[PDB]
């Protein structure tokens, strides 16, 4: 019981009080090391081998670095060796939830295989956290360092999950300032996005453009409605927007990836064949399924990535059907990629019409000689929801500032005290479409009926719409 | 036969001797005097870097481009000449410029000797010319397979564009692709912005997002209107958005930053107190002045940073004033800022208003009690335009791709056809104001006279405006 | 054809169609799954990678170097075919690694099989036949103009040496060079080296200045002893004893990391009290163990790091034993280190006498109360051998230089020609000691045994001597 | 009150305000004339970095181990005053610096001057006095704490050592803060830290040296009576490694044949010309280059401008200093023979320099030469390379602690690491150039070169064999 130190790549040698080690040094907590941050991406991008493990150690880190700085900064206030504790503790486990394969699973398998349940990592990270606390004999080890158990695990609790009017009991109004390090409600500026930005690129090799140390010396707290928080230096708000734009970037080339993407639904799939046979032991004994282990954390315990291998590997004839789409993926025999396009107008496509589209692509009628006929079934449709964190708005709203004449003095900056070349929207919306048929006639058919689709649909012209449709995007007039 | 030189962006480059010959004249090697980012190093102390490296570079990465399309594509019949011709002139490009970079050509320049039309690419051909005719290089120019009438037009040409409908002498319009590398007039993607990208951020401290090899990997020439061009990949699109995303940002943080502008300004303001008296040898002894050193070009040859410490050094006291504002920057007393707006809707600020600014500035009547008065002389107005390359243009509409169906097709790609989140517009001006007195009193009413100023002409409102003028900000409704 | 590939080390790798066919195989695939470092990862958490990973980038590097010496010396007729052989030897020369990797060929085949001799090159040429046999790539070779007869043996001589004076059947003695590439059996400078010391410090958090681009640069090939070899240019000698003295210092602060040595001890055991109960599937349907799989390539493929964790989510209790040693693991409840030491003079420590040293560590009689005593199995006595490569021989008097007045010259340099600053030895032995009782008294006794051991051995005095064993090391004349 | 800067190796650093005071002075801006590696920059073109930003960085890291003490041992009782100080000295360590760094002082001021003894530490004393004299800096310390009689005296014992305990600035129970930012006791100092990181960064070379690691596991400890900073144990390896990348360094870089031969080409220019050249100084006083040294003010205005105010100037009394800075521009440099080094116990002496030219010359070798070389046309460059303590291991002069007893100080034997160490610690280096640079008299140049090192037994060429077949087989040793 003195401080450890531990070698990370992207920080250099972070220092762990005790209470910190005891936590990481529980199987709960360890489940992490084999979980993949980024999924299916490591099939596309090789460097990106990294797990949630070493994610959440820089999370923590980086919570630490922050409400150091500004007790450092600003005495007056009252931080306590208490309030650093407890944020670093929300900070290393708030990715306690995560699944296999991260969003795969909380994204793709989770929705189609329990649809009627409304479930997040964050209230995973909630529950996961209670069960590391309870099995590890946690609380007498906080009490020990000056932690008050029941104001304190609540006080991580919210940090993660949000509220469970001042709305937080935790912690008072005058400490408000806290709730926005580890997982920001008002506006997502938080060092779990800092970590992964640094992280995900050292991995990816796509270079890092936002720098977070800059930003953590410029932060202080400030007054604003009666509500202390953190505020930025003023001329610092083109930094922000940047920050949302690598974030977008970051979306664009690698987490959405059209091949990692199709990779995660393949191992959906295969999750899906898998989950009547493949059976999990959790709390007295009680056997659990894929899709159920979310509703004991023994068993969750136990649902990492090893379930691809088991998959895999096996030997059951019950097993078939989920190891053959494993075996595609090995193969590289994947979903065929047919291509991309966007909504025009006002048009926004809704969550309850997303099973409807397979048909609707399926129903087009292009005009040009077809050797085979594709069904519905033979087209995925993925629809991807890209914004700055915030549905339809600006961010960069919810952020205030200050200036160096009056350093106690909240402001707030619009969007034209900035600049003109700016985003002038914030949400937008991409549709992927695959095939399941990998032939090159399938494949030529597909790229027919899809941009036909588009066309009736009054949806962007594909990129590559005149070479893969000659024949279909002259009936256009809106595309020339 | 080939040196190799060792650079902290690029790694270990071979030289062709050829190279060697024309680096190593004294015409190349005053660039080691010439900082890249002038008066940036007084903001950035990292950026310590000179033109001569960046040059070394920018042959480098021309060479990559150039022998990339070679080994893909034989059926263009690039030569070995054709490859040393880009080289050349991708070393060469930067000759031209003056004493510290932009300050010279950008704001000296053009109010020392504001009938001729100079540009550093101007320059870079005198300078070229120069080099060539004073070294004997024409001769070890033909050793090597080069024809000197072709080969020397070719250079120009790419350095500077037609010197006068195919407009190009040096080669004919089957190699159209080979003056896309250097410096690109269609639409600014060239290889000189690569290694300042990457060169500038390893110095300054700040890191960079875009990726140039992997846009030379994706990198084809196609035929557009009977012309050879070079092709992006249809998907390649975002990061080229991207790009100048990057080089905007870069602008905004380091190149545009209000101290290191003011620094350039005050040194343009000694180099013109000092145009007088400083002498500068040339062709036969006759003498230059700092602004006529560029119509002989052994005496530019002579003009570099050198300059600065010269003047800071002298005792001659006809330099006494000059040599006084270079005191007052090695002690911090720098003219100081007031703030920074932008003008409303059409309005857009020409080169000819400029003088009339200071002006317009202290004639406003702000009505506050003020403790001094200030005149026109005591105010400096900044005129910024950010711009993607093209003034009010989208160059990503000058750009053609293929797909990878049929990689010899060029297509054209809209803004819509990529994202929504992408800038409505593609410029905008900035304006900055500084006062030349620093006093407690003058600066408040410096302020005054500033923000009275933005509502008078309907200039945004300054971001700290309501701290730094309380009762200025209330009179004005189009600030809420 | 050519696919494109984005690795954070070598950035943008072009691959060659037949190199994606080996690649897209279960064979290969499989990879992904073995972490490079083993337990390393359990020491430093951005340890995260794959041999997948690192076998991508030594096919990489290799098709560099061959590449490289064709353009520089076309006189050699390097073929297509060449090129390509020796990349796919670079590519495959990883896949006969088992789960954890060293921990696998090094500590737990040798106590599971102690008659067989097995080693992960042996591994490597018998997956990669059955890679080809499985896939139908000798069908595929010939579509790209190899002749599988020929080639597949050269790749197999490259991974493994000489299958049975020029000893070599896959290539004659005009086309040595080619064997010095994938794994140098002269001297060990080999490309396999070259992307480890680049990627293991990327993960690491480690920096390595080891620069191999220079190195490639400066590489040709001449005539020594009616062979042609690859010759280094002489002043980069300096280089070389600085490539040896990385990896030496790369074995020191992470290979051997004390506490990553004991985990892989720790997995080993773990591994052996579950070898009899877990159940590979093989060749037609035959079950083999952990420890047999290694005789049929079927079941080998399905042997990854994914046994961890078939062994750590286990129920039956015929695993218990196996299971709570992985359950101390997580718990961070680890064999504790003693310390280290080394032996005196000429005394090497034999192959046979590792099983002895516990037993003599319990037999030492400190002169000293204690509450407990220990036995012989409650002590881990590790010896490691630190080299540079060649046992007791210094590589570099294996290494051919030329000189720049006559490149076609090979010649000799010798340690005396170089520097006095160098190691006087080129191997060496270091004692760790651990104990398996982990409490305050067990421990204090443990500390007791082994510093009387080291005194009794005349052994070096551990550094911490004089403060965890106070009452023994004044004992002991030489110690001061 | 903090101004913040960005560094590319260091990020962004905080400035107090008497900081930025001392960094806003002529004498401290000077620092932005001089290039921290010479004339390594016309080898590495990325080496543009001047001596400005180094002084950063080591008032930084300063800052930064004297912080990390404080909050680790609360009982040491450091005080705001102390880190100040310390910060302080770190950035005015390299004040003393002239044209090109470490041609001025290793090679101009001992051929131009050698009845004197200058340091480049020397001149960082008298260039702090004098900026804290011209620039008004003593009530600016007292505002904030100091008190400048003992201070001034704390920050210039730090940089130039001592002017039973010799120190009067800070008392035997503070004896660590010595130990900051220029170590006399063992070389582990920040200022080599900066230096490592930063160099690396610009010449494409990567720092093998983890600086944070090592002050993380600093602690103060007792030791004979003073308290002193300890290394953790079992990271004595990295430090036997620091050294080893410090030759490194040299090797690659620092001692680059080229870069050493351009900055004895600009030593040889400024010698010709330090009769004409005039830098005015106190009361209007001309001083030379030479002897600008002497008056700090017309130090103050010694930088790496003199390379460029004689190469452009036209005085034909400057002819000759100038003809030979314009030849580095045409790139038509002084050639380079060979290297070799001594044998048993031969240590060749600073006395014994000028003579190696003749003894070269000299040289009978038994072979037919088209042309004669005399004295002149040879330069013989001698090289100390060592572990920075002349024979001495320095790790011998490091303590430690180990985990089970922290506050204990213990010593460490080379022999208690490893084997595999060097079993030497200083050697010499002896490469010889010609000026004559045609391809006969290069010829000749290797011919007196070999049979020289032959002569003298000294070690073998690595490329004796083909540059002198026929002198290679005399030698008994070299077969
Ligand atoms: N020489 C080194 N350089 C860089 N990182 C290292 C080095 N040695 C170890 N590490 C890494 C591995 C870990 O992530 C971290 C701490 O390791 P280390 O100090 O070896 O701790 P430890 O717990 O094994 O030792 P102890 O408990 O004896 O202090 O630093
Ligand atoms: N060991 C090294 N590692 C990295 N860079 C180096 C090293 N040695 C020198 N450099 C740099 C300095 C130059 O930019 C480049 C070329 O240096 P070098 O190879 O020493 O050429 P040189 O011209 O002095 O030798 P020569 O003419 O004998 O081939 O590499
Ligand atoms: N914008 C990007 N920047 C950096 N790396 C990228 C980017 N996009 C993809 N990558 C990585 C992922 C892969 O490892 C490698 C190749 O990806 P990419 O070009 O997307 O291939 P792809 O196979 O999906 O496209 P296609 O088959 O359509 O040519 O580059
Ligand atoms: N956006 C940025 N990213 C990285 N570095 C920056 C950025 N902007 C400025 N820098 C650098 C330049 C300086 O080294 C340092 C401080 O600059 P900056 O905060 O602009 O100071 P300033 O002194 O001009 O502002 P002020 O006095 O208004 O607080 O950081
Ligand atoms: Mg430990
Ligand atoms: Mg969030
Ligand atoms: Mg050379
Ligand atoms: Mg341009
Ligand atoms: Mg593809
Ligand atoms: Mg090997
Ligand atoms: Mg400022
Ligand atoms: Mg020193």
């Amino acid at each position: 019981d003195t401080m450890k130190v531990i070698n990370d790549p992207i920080h250099g040698h972070i220092e762990l009080h005790p209470l910190l080690v005891r936590i990481i040094d529980t199987p709960q907590f360890q489940r992490l090391r084999y979980i993949k941050q980024l999924g299916g991406g490591y099939y596309v991008f090789p460097g990106a081998s990294h797990n949630r493990f070493e994610h959440s150690l820089g999370v923590g880190y980086l919570a630490g670095c922050l409400v150091h700085a500004l007790g450092e900064k600003q005495p007056e206030l009252q931080i306590s060796e208490r309030d650093v504790l407890c944020v670093q503790i929300a900070g290393l486990c708030r990715n306690l939830g995560h699944g296999p394969f991260s969003h795969m699973f909380d994204g793709r398998f989770i929705p189609l295989a329990r649809p009627e349940v409304k479930w997040t990592h964050e209230q995973g990270s909630v529950m996961m956290f209670e069960h590391l606390i309870n099995s590890n004999g946690i609380k007498p080890v906080m009490e020990q360092y000056g932690l008050i158990p029941e104001e304190d695990i609540c006080f991580i609790k919210e940090q993660i999950v949000g509220p469970l009017l001042w709305p937080y009991k935790g912690r008072p109004e005058n400490k408000s300032f806290l709730y926005e390090i580890v997982s920001n409600k008002r506006n997502g500026i938080d060092v779990d996005k800092w970590d992964y930005f640094a992280r995900d690129c050292h991995h990816l090799g796509i270079q890092n453009n936002f720098d977070y140390k800059r930003f953590i010396k410029f932060a202080r707290v400030c007054e604003v409605d009666n509500e202390l928080r953190i505020c930025a230096r003023d001329k610092e708000v083109g930094n922000l927007y940047d920050m949302f734009h690598t974030r977008n970037s970051l979306h664009r080339r690698a987490y959405q990836h059209k091949v990692g993407n199709i990779i995660d639904t393949m191992i959906t799939d295969a999750f899906l064949k898998a989950d009547d046979y493949i059976e999990i032991t959790g709390a007295g004994g009680k056997k659990y399924r894929i899709s159920t282990a979310i509703d004991d954390m023994e068993a969750y315990t136990k649902l990492t990535d090893n379930i691809f291998l088991e998959i895999l590997y096996s030997t059951d004839p019950k097993l078939k059907d989920a190891r053959e789409i494993l075996k595609q993926i090995e193969y590289r025999n994947l979903f065929k990629y047919v291509g991309e396009t966007q909504p025009t107008g006002q048009i926004k496509i809704k969550r309850e019409d997303y099973e409807s589209l397979p048909k609707e692509v399926a129903s087009a009628k292009p005009k040009v000689l077809l050797d085979v006929k594709l069904k519905a079934e033979d087209f995925i449709v993925d629809v991807i929801n890209m914004d700055y964190g915030m549905q339809e708005k600006n961010p960069i709203d919810h952020v205030s500032f200050y200036c160096k004449t009056a350093p106690n003095r909240a402001i707030r900056i619009t969007k034209n005290q900035v600049s003109q070349l700016l985003p002038e929207k914030f949400a937008e919306q991409l549709i992927r479409v695959y095939c399941k048929k990998v032939d090159r006639k399938s494949l030529y058919a597909a790229r027919q009926y899809f941009v036909q689709w588009c066309a009736d649909r009054n949806f962007t012209k594909p990129q590559d719409g005149d070479v893969i449709a000659p024949l279909i995007t002259p009936q256009k007039k809106e595309w020339n």
